[PDB]
């Protein structure tokens, strides 16, 4: 029904969508290869942030971060600009979210700690949102580059969904720190032509972006309709029919979110 534009939109584009927005008391579940594994992609750094903020005193926020040129190994606009001062773990988050900064996420995981550079901290941490599907296992961009079909660094529409409803609109950070979380999403400038692009600037949008190899375009999202109702949206999408190499295409999440506020109008 839905269902019949969203498979018409990766007709267009040659796509595979997956699409999860929770259902409210109002509204039902939104449900699009909702199951089905995507990679995170820089998803994952919304998430990540949530995972230093919750184990440490925002004290932590001001520990100054040293690294070299040699760390800098994928997409980091901010990071590169502070090589010879590091950052504050505060502005790697502030990095992570807002421009998508991939040493700032690696900086961020070793940060978490442990083994893998702290995925498998991170992985933990998403079990105590009760995400028992998603992993992450490489650290920037290796994770961006994992053949379709292999489990690795891969989430679900439905799975990261949820993860970010609790940390946005539920209880998963006590309410200082989890205004951190929804500001860095609230001035992310990543994201203005995939899910924002989509619904009428009177909805607020806060998002955390995602891109990688095959074609790989996500966007997670919690959007405020103008009478200031919340939802969570999942998009995702890949292009691995095209190969590693596969452009990826902002006009599907574009699109596609459209369709999904018309349902939410
Ligand atoms: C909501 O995002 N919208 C953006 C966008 O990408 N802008 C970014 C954003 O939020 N920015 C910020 C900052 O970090 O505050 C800034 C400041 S960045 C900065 N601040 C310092 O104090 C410093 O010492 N050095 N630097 C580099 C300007 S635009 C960029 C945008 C760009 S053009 C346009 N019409 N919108």
């Amino acid at each position: 029904d839905l269902a019949d534009r969203f498979a018409e939109l990766e007709r267009r584009y040659d796509a595979r969508l997956g699409v999860y927005v929770p259902a409210t008391g109002t509204t039902a579940a939104i449900e699009y290869r909702a199951d089905e594994r995507f990679a995170f992609c820089s998803t994952f750094k919304a998430p990540l942030v949530a995972a230093v903020l919750h184990q440490n005193p925002l004290t932590h926020l001001d520990k100054l971060i040293t690294y070299t040129s040699d760390d800098i190994r994928s997409i980091s606009p901010v990071a590169q600009q502070h090589v010879q001062t590091g950052m504050t773990i505060g502005q790697l988050c502030d990095a992570a979210i807002r421009y998508s900064d991939g040493t700032a996420a690696n900086l961020l995981l070793a940060d978490l700690g442990g083994p893998g550079g702290g995925t498998a901290a991170f992985t933990g941490y998403l079990r105590s949102l009760g995400d028992t599907v998603s992993r992450l296992d490489a650290e920037e961009p290796e994770l961006n580059r994992d053949p379709p079909g292999d489990e690795r660094d891969t989430t679900t529409p439905h799975a990261i969904a949820l993860v970010l409803q609790q940390l946005v609109l539920g209880n998963a950070l006590p309410p200082d720190k989890r205004a951190l979380l929804t500001d860095w999403m609230a001035r992310n400038t990543t994201g203005a032509k995939r899910i924002r692009a989509g619904f009428p600037a009177d909805w607020k949008v806060i998002d955390k972006t995602g891109t990688g190899d095959y074609g790989r375009a996500n966007d997670i999202a919690v959007v405020w309709s103008p009478t200031g109702v919340p939802y969570v949206v999942a998009v995702m999408s890949d292009r691995a029919g095209g190969g590693y190499d596969a452009e990826p295409r902002e006009a599907l999440l574009a699109e596609a979110a459209t369709c999904v506020a018309g349902v939410l109008a």
